[PDB]
């Protein structure tokens, strides 16, 4: 050193890096990218738990994102924005598990409030280095310190034969909290506050979020939490050891290979071979359904999720939680036929109920025979646009809103401070066709706030409802009240409670409470379908 | 010795008396004769044609009510009472009355045909709402009802049996009927337009006429109010039936021909004294002899024969009242009374629904309490006990009805259906309960044309309402106003836009769907739980 910026040189427990000064709209800050947390998860540590990263010798340059980890790339639509934004955007590597933090510049002298992301992607993909998480805006304008992590995903991070030394299973989970555990003992050289840190993600994210929350051993490493569109209870966000086992040894099978003697050769298997055949291992036809995903291993999940949200104590817990409009549409045009981004899919009586087979794979024909005559409105029961939004709603229902809703109730009933939100506000860049709404997702650049940035085309409005955003947000993980504690004009987010279950909408129009969320319909799915799963 | 008041039936003649009605007066024709008394050896046998008579029969009185259980529960209260008979029990019961305008029709007039309700366990066609003056003189309606027998002695089947068939006292129905066929001319009615109109039971017969190809060449239209042929309580199978029966024989302390001839032996009050404790489960709204599916009144269940039949020149009105499930709530479900408000709790409600839906199992039991909590307020006592209501009247009354006319519509009928929403001012039970089932009877009827009854002068514009629509029913096949404009037409109910109307003080309001929601619920997903329990 010694001709360069002075605010850029920063020593964590491991070694020294330089950060770079970034532009945002209102000024600069600072950001440290491809920070590694842990040794790299390759050869004979795939599949393994993370183990901490060996100090290094000289400045290690923290100026750019590094690699993602190793994950199916879509190809659906080429060119296309509404899929490509969500697409890797650094190599794929096994060689990924590092992490990224953004801080005002100067970095600030009194310890700040720690935002940790935790990216989406189902458990088979994401990156901390996608656009829409891009912490700088949040660094800027909120003065938080930002921090977001890779961690495993499909596979590599996932793949378990419960029991076994070699593949225990929640590995993806360990990289993040071993990231976490990072926070708590370097963040101050940031000027990060490790006694405040809050988690929060979105879909596999908030998922994740949630796991943490249910998880012993991370509950000391974070003080509040935010889960969007998504939870570790629900249909998908878990498998027991059993089917985790099984789709271990068929994908093992599918690819040429005593649990040892399997794993081994497992690893001898390059990466590609195994994103190749990830897909073919599910039980049935189904969305929304992912093949490496957390499993309750009695390890990291002491017990299934469902369980621990019931009969845990919340005392010391605040969280914000919510969902989007449309939490069912993205999945519609994977894979139920009838459905596509380029045109106004109307759909038949027909497709509607092979539809439901397909959202809701684990049903017999009997509780299929429940959710299409729930969704169907006897006075139009052929009418196409109800169809379309029907099958819309079974899918974002079964696997989020209720879900949501499950996790709400469990949580405020438990002694927690539990804030709700219903986000309505449909980009009015969005490139995916109307019929889709809002679809999961598309919430995070406004809480990342880019419509900040003037070269990105959003509306005035998008821009100040951005803003909004950021505020609960950063208000939330300062206090625990996503409330601004002067500003009592405008009109209050209230508690979510068993009581009274309010919830406010996101919207450009000002903050309205409103009460129950999809009441009625949860009760379907939370409290009659599982029993229709006793017959 | 007024010749208005002198008719020359087939069995002979008979002498009416002149009643007046507020705006003139009626010959009416009481407790004319149609059978010969079902007494003694005839006790559970089809109806015979009463013998021609000497001389002039005095028709100027009702008849004996058919013997029965009566209501004990609020002593002296009217809302009870009301229903009570109104003459001397006994099985010497199968008489009609006819009223007619006064002097008699000049051309050959429509005639409505009434069949009072009870569960089939009462009633009688000489209660006050069912007064037919007022129709007969507003209107000109030639206004026939009849007796039938209820309980054991209507209904007690021995399915198979020679003496004891079932169904006779339907078959008492369907005499009656005959007798009008063969007589109503007499009287200046047109045999060749009937219209059968008829309340809860009464509906239900009604139904069971239109699904008994013996009594269809008897009646043009039908109108059922608040009842079905189909649904929980109107039938029961052979099986039941004979198990009832056997059950009731061994409570009075008695081979086919050997039980009944016993059963004959015993006083009526005997059998009634155990009419209700033949029940397979505690439960409301559900009666021990009823209907019997016996293959021969009715060929097959009434399920099957109104998803098949043809009836394509019949025209139906069909409808409920605002609150089909209240009355039955305090006859046997905790928590609920008419002196108090009836504010129940949850526990309560789930133990109220075993009753109110006495065949569900543990799972079909969760399936009703789960649809009907509203999840805002699971635990509020207001919506509880509403919900209690509207589960015992959807699942008897609104979507059995909401099935029929599917069901009629798409099978070639021509179908009108209506909700009745109007309390009456002079209503007796506590608000809590709305609209019970029976108290649209008396509007229909123009009782509040007796200025006399303390009904509200709107009360009485709103009858006259009612009495042109079912009187236009019976004219046209349509209860539509030819003479009237814009002001809004009634639509025939269909399978596609499932149109029907609101009665009540305001114009007729068009809306669509009977319950659509809860009814897909009752009617399509509730048969797949219980059959695989
Ligand atoms: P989420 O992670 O969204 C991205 C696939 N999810 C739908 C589980
Ligand atoms: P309806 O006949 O009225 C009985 C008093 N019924 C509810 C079956």
């Amino acid at each position: 050193e010694g001709r360069e910026d002075p605010q850029l040189l920063v020593r964590v427990r491991g070694g020294q890096l330089r950060g770079i000064r970034l532009k945002a709209p209102g000024g600069p800050v600072s950001a440290f990218l491809g920070i590694p947390f842990a040794e790299p998860p390759v050869g004979s540590r795939r599949f393994m738990p993370p183990e901490p990263k060996r100090p290094w010798s000289g400045v290690l340059d923290a100026t750019t994102f590094q690699n993602v980890c190793y994950q199916y790339v879509d190809t659906l639509y080429p060119g296309f924005e509404g899929t490509e934004m969500w697409n890797p955007n650094r190599e794929l590597s096994e060689d990924c598990l590092y992490l990224n933090v953004w801080t005002p510049y100067p970095r600030p002298a009194s310890p700040t409030p720690v935002l940790i992301w935790i990216y989406g992607g189902g458990f088979y993909s994401g990156a901390a280095s996608l656009d829409v998480y891009d912490g700088r805006f949040l660094a800027q304008v909120e003065g938080a310190v930002l921090v977001s992590m890779n961690y495993r995903v499909g596979t590599f991070g996932f793949l378990a034969l419960p029991g076994s030394r070699e593949a225990p299973g929640n590995v993806g989970l360990l990289d993040q909290r071993l990231a976490l555990q990072w926070v708590q003992e370097n963040i101050a050289a940031f000027g990060g506050d490790p006694m405040s840190v809050t988690l929060f993600g979105e879909s596999a994210g908030a998922a994740s979020v949630g796991m943490h929350i249910l998880s012993l051993p991370s509950r000391s490493l974070f003080h509040r939490a935010v889960l969007q569109s998504g939870t570790p209870n629900g249909p998908w966000a878990t498998v027991s050891a059993g089917e985790a086992r099984r789709r271990a040894t068929l994908l093992a099978r599918l690819v040429g290979c005593n649990d040892t003697e399997l794993i081994a050769c497992l690893r001898t298997r390059p990466a590609q071979d195994l994103v190749d055949h990830e897909w073919h291992v599910l039980p049935q036809e189904s969305i929304f359904r992912f093949s490496f995903v957390p499993v309750v291993d009695g390890d990291f999940l002491s017990d299934t999720p469902e369980a621990l949200i019931n009969t845990g104590d919340f005392q010391d817990l605040q969280v914000l939680v919510g969902v989007v409009k449309d939490e069912g549409s993205y999945f519609l045009v994977y894979g139920v036929p009838g459905f596509s981004k380029d045109n106004e899919s109307l759909i038949s009586r027909a497709q509607f109920l092979a539809g439901v087979r397909i959202g809701v794979p684990q049903a017999s024909d009997l509780a299929a025979e429940a959710v299409v005559l729930h969704y169907t409105d006897w006075l139009h029961p052929e009418d196409p646009t109800h169809l379309r939004d029907a099958m819309s709603a079974v899918v974002g229902d079964h696997n989020v809103v209720c879900p949501v809703a499950q996790l709400a109730g469990r949580l405020a009933a438990q002694g927690a401070r539990v804030y709700a939100y219903i986000f309505e506000h449909r980009a009015s860049t969005l490139t995916w066709p109307l019929w889709m709404g809002v679809p999961h997702g598309y919430e995070i650049e406004f809480i990342f706030g880019l419509p900040l940035d003037p070269s990105l085309n959003y509306t005035t409005e998008e821009r100040i409802f951005a803003q909004r955003l950021m505020k609960y947000w950063t208000n939330f993980a300062r206090t625990g009240d996503p409330n601004d504690p002067r500003d009592s004009k405008s009109p209050q987010w209230p508690p979510y409670t068993t009581a009274a279950q309010q919830y406010v909408s996101l919207n450009l129009k000002p903050l309205e409470v409103r009460r129950g969320l999809r009441a009625q319909t949860c009760a379907f799915w939370n409290r009659f379908l599982p029993k229709l799963l006793s017959a």
